[PDB]
This record gives structure tokens, sequence and C-alpha cells, in this order.
């Protein structure tokens, strides 16, 4: 149950979403957990129903080693 | 149950979604967990129903080693 | 149950989705978990029904080694 | 149950979402837990229903080692 | 139950969301727990229903070592 | 139950959200617990219902070592 | 139950949210517990209902070591 | 009038003279004015006799334009 | 009139003369005015006799433009 | 009139002469006026006889423009 | 008239002459006026005879402009 | 008229002559007026005979502009 | 007329001559007027004969402008 | 007329000559008028004969402007 309205009157638009530049790096991590929605009129919905939901988002893990 | 409305009146648009530039790097990771929706009118929905949902998103893992 | 409406009046559009440039790198990973929907009018839906859903997205894994 | 209204009259827009520049670094992590919604009219909704929800977001983990 | 109204009459806009520049660093972490919503008209909602919700957000962890 | 109204008549705007510049550092952490909403008209709502909610946000942790 | 009204007539605006510059530092932590809402018209609401809510925000922790 | 003696007892030799690697460049110039003599026993003589000698060596020249 | 003696007892030698690596540059100039003599036993003589000798060596020149 | 003696008893040698690495530069100039003599036993002589000798060595010149 | 003696008993040698690394620079000039003699036993002589000798060495010149 | 004696008994040597590292600079000039002699046994002589000798060495010059 | 004696019994040597590191600078000038002689046994002679000798060494000059 | 004796019995040596580090500076000048002689056994002679010798050494000059 719900209603979402978007209206965009744009004459000129320049959009960037997730950008990453790595030079001479080691172990660069760009990590996104949900959707990546990008645009002059970007809309995103998400409905997680159900008890006990988990939404993890880790860059990295190092164990023992 | 729901309603989603998008209306976009654009005269000129330039959109980029996920961009990645790696030069001379080691172990660069661009990681997205959901959808990558990109456009002058980008719309994304997702409905996860059911108890106990898991949505993991890891860049990387190193074990023992 | 639901309704999704998109309307896009565009005179000129230039869209890019997932772009990746790797020069002289080692182990570059661009990882997307869902769909990659791209266009002047990009729309994406996803309905995961059923208890216990899993949606994993890993860049990489290194074990023992 | 709810209603969300957005109206944007823009003549010129330049938007960036998540940007990351790593030069000569080691273990750079850009970590986002939810969606990355970006645009001249960026809208994002999320409804997590169900007792016991977890939403973790870690940069990295190092164990034993 | 609720109502959210946004109206933006912009003639020119330049927006940046999360930006990160790391040069010659070690273990730089940019960590966001929720969504990253960015745009000339950026709107974000989130409704976490259910007793016992957890929303953790850690930069990093080092254990034993 | 509630009502939120925003109206912005802007002729020119330049907005930055979370910015981070790390040069020659070690273990720099920029950590945000909620959403990062940024734009000429930035609006953010969040409704956490349910007894016993936890919202932790740590820069980092070092244990044993 | 409530009503929130914002109206902003701005001719020119330049806004910055959370900015951090670390040069030659060790263990710099910028830690925010809630949302980071930034813009020419920045609005943020949060309603935590439920007895026993916890909202922790630590820069860092060092134990044993 | 003169005497030049060279004696080389080498068991293993690896010699390079003038080496040039240009990638993605514009107007790279490697310019040598005299001889390029290269070898495990490289010897070079030059005797310019006569008043008013000129020995020019230019990388490049741009005029008017 | 003169005498030059060289004697080299080498068991292993690795010599490089003039090396140049240009990546993504514009107007790189490596300019040498005399001879380039290179080797495990590199010898070079030059005798310029005559009043008014000139020995110019320019990287580049830009005029008018 | 003169005498020059060189004697080199080397078991292992690694020599580099003029090395230049230019990345993403503009107008890099490596300029040498005399000879470039390089080797495990590098010897160089030069005798400029004659009144009024000139030995110029310029990186670059920009005029008018 | 003169005598020059060199004797070198080396078991292991690693020599570099003129080295230059330019990254992202503009108008870098490495300028040497005489010879560049480099090696495990590097010897260089120069005899400029004649009244009124000139030995100029300029990095660069900018005129008018 | 003169005598020069050098004797070097070296078991291990690592020599560097003129080194220059320029990153993100503008108008860096490394300027040497004489010879650059480099090696485990580096010897350099120079005899300028003749009244009125000039030996100039300038980094750079800017005129008018 | 003269005599110069050098004797060096070295078991291990690491020598650097002129080193320069410029980061993010403008108009850095390293200027040497004489020879740059560098090595485990570095020897340099220079004999300027003739009345009225000039030996100038300037970093830079700015005129008019 | 003269005699110079050097004898060096070194078991381990680490020598640096002229070193310069400029970060974020403007108009840094390292200026040396004579030779730069550097090594485990560094020797330098210079004999300027002739009435009216000049030996200037300026960092920089700014005129008119």
């Amino acid at each position: 149950e719900g209603v979402l309205y978007v209206g965009s009157k744009t004459k000129e638009g320049v959009v960037h979403g997730v950008t990453t530049v790595a030079e001479k790096t080691k172990e660069q991590v760009t990590n996104v957990g949900g959707a990546v929605v990008t645009g002059v009129t970007a809309v995103a919905q998400k409905t997680v129903e159900g008890a006990g939901s988990i939404a993890a988002a880790t860059g990295f893990v190092k164990k023992d080693q």
C-alpha cells in the first residue's frame, strides 16, 4: 500500500552514479549493497518483507593468513 | 499493492551508471549487490518476500593463505 | 499486485551502464548481482518470493593458497 | 500506507553520486549499505518489515593473521 | 500513514554525494550505513518495522593479529 | 501519521555531501550510520518502529593484537 | 501526528556537509551516528518508536593490545 | 697525433644503447647529435678540425603556428 | 698528442645507455649533444680544433605561436 | 700532451646512464650537452681548442607566444 | 701536460647516472652542460683552451609571451 | 702539469648521481653546469684556459610576460 | 704543477649525489654551477686560468612581467 | 705546486650530497656555486688563477614586475 509520484522538467542534465578511479593502488574495493539507480529521473524502491532479514555489505575480510 | 509514477521531460541528458578505471592496480573490486539501472528515466523496483531473506555483498575474502 | 508507470519525453540522450577500464592491472573484478538495465527509459523489476532467499555477490575469494 | 510527491523544475543540473579516487593506496574501501540512487530527481524508498531485521555495513575485517 | 511533498524550482545546480580522495594512504575506509541518495531533488525514505532491529556500521575491525 | 512539505526556489546551487581527503594517512575512517541524502532540495525520513532498536556506528575496533 | 513546513527562496547557495582532510595522520575517524542530509533546503526527520532504543556512536575502541 | 688502447676481458655482458618506449604520447623526440656506439667494447672517436665548427642538436622547433 | 689506456676485467656486466619511457606525455624530448657511447668498456674521445667552435643543444624552441 | 690510465677489476656490475620516466607530463626535457658515456669502465675525453668556444645547453625556449 | 691514474677493484657495483621521474608535471627540465660519464670506473676529462670560452647551461627561457 | 692518482678497493658499492622526482609540479628544473661523473670510482677533471672564461648556469628566466 | 692522491678501502658503500623530490610545487630549481662528481671514490679537479673569469650560478630570474 | 693525500679505510659508509624535498612549495631554489663532490672518499680541488675573478651565486632575482 502506497503511492510514489516523480515529475522532472529538466532542460539539461549530466548525472554520474558510482565512479571509481584507482591508480597504483592495492586492494581497492567499491562495494554497494543495494541497487545502483542512476538517471535524470532516478527512482528506486525496495520492500523486504519477512522477519529476520539480513542485509550485509562488507568491503573485504582477511582471516588466519 | 502500490503505485509508482515517473514522468521526465528532458531536453538533453548524459547519464553514467557504474564506472571504474583501474590503472596499475592489484585486486580492484567494484561490487554491486542489487540491479544496476541507468537511463534518462531510470526506475528500479524489488520486492523480496519471505522470512529469513539474506542479501550479502562482499568485495573479497582471503582465508588461511 | 501493483502498478508502475514511466513516461519519458527526451529530445537527446546519451546513457552508459556499467563501464570498466583496466590498464596494467591484476585481478580487477566488476561484479553486479542483479540485472543491468540501461537505456533512455530504463526500467527494472524483480520479485523474489519464497522464505529463505539468498542473494550473494562477491568480488573474489582466496582460500588456503 | 503513504504518499510521496516529488517535482523538480531544473534548467541545468550536474550530479555525482559516490565518487572514489585512490592513488598509491593500500586497502581503500568505499562501502555503502543501502541503494545508491543518483539523478537530477533522485528518489529512494525502502521498507523493511519483519521483526529482527539486521543491516550491517563493514569496511573490512582482519582476524587471527 | 504519511505524506511527503517536495518541490524544487532550480535554475542551475551542481551536487556531489559521497566523494573520497585517498593519496598514498593505508586502510582508508568510507563507510555509509544507509542509502546514498543524491540529486538536484534528492529524497530518501526508510521504514524499518519489527522489534529488535539492528543497524550497525563499522569502519573496520582488527582482532587477535 | 504526519505531513512534510518542502519548497525550494533556487537560482543557483552548489552542494557537497560527505567529502574526505586523505593524504599519506594510515587508518582514516569516514563512517556514517544513516543515509547520506544530498541535493539542492535534500529530504530524508526514517521511521524505526519496534522495541529494542539498536543503531550502532563505530569508526573501528582493535582487539587482542 | 505532526506537520513540517519548509520554504526556501534562495538566489545563490553553496553548501558543504561533512568535510574531512587528513594529511600525514594516523587513525583519523570522522563518525556520524544519524543521517547526513545536505542541500540548499536540507530536511531530516527520524522517529524511533519502541522502548529500549539504543543509539551508540563511537570513534574507535582498543581492547587488550 | 695520439694513441688509444682498450682491452676488455669480459665473461658475460648485456649492453643497451639508446632505448625509447613511448606509449600514448604525442611528439616524443629522442635526439642524439653524435654517433651511437654500443657494444661490450664500445669505442668512439671524432676529430672536428676547422675553425667555425657548428654542432647543433635540437629536439624540435615550432614557429609562427 | 696524448695517450689513453683502458683495461677492464669484468666477470659480469649489465649496462644501459640512454633510456626513456614516456607514457601519456606531450612533447617529451631526450636530447644529447655529443656521442652516446655505451658498453662494458665504453670509451669516447672528441677533439674540436678551430677557433669559434659552437656546440648547441636545445630541447625545443617555440616562437611566435 | 697527456696520459690517462684506467684499470677496472670488477666481478659484477650494473650501470645505468641517463634514464628518464615521464608519465602524464607535458614538455618534459632531458638535455645533455656533452657525450653520454656509460659502461663498467666508462671513459670520456674532450679537447676544445680555439679561442671563442661556445657550449650552450638549453632545456627549452618560448618566445612571443 | 698531465697524468691521470685510476684503479678500481670492485666485487659488486650498481651505478646510476642521471635519473629523472616526472609524473603529472608540466615543463620539467633536466639539463646537463658537460658530459654524463657513468660506470663502475667513470672517468671524464675536458680541456677548453682558447680565450673567451663560454659554457652556458639554462633550464629554460620565456620571453615576451 | 700535474698528477692525479685514484685507487679504490670496494667490495660492494651502490652509487646514484643526479636523481630527480617531480610529481604534480610545474616548472621543475634540475640544472647542472659541469659534467655529471658517477661511479664506484668517479673522477672528473676540467681545465679552462684562456682569459675571460664564462661559466653560467641558470635554472630559468622569465622576461616581459 | 701538483699531485693528488686518493686511496679508499671500502667494504660497503651507498652514495647519493644530488637528489631532488618536488611534489605539488611550482618553480622548483636545483642548480649546480660546477661538476657533479659522485662515487665511492669521488674526485674532482678544475683549473680555471685566465684573468677575468666569471662563474655565475642563478636559480632563476624574473624581469618586467 | 702542492700535494694532497687522502686515505680512507671504511668498513661501511652511507653518504648523501645535496638533498632537497619540496612539497606544496612555490619558488624553492637549491643553488650551489661550485662542484658537488660526494662519496665515501670525496675530494675536490679548484684553482682559479687570473686577476678579477668573479664567482656569483644567487638564489633568484625579481626585477620591475
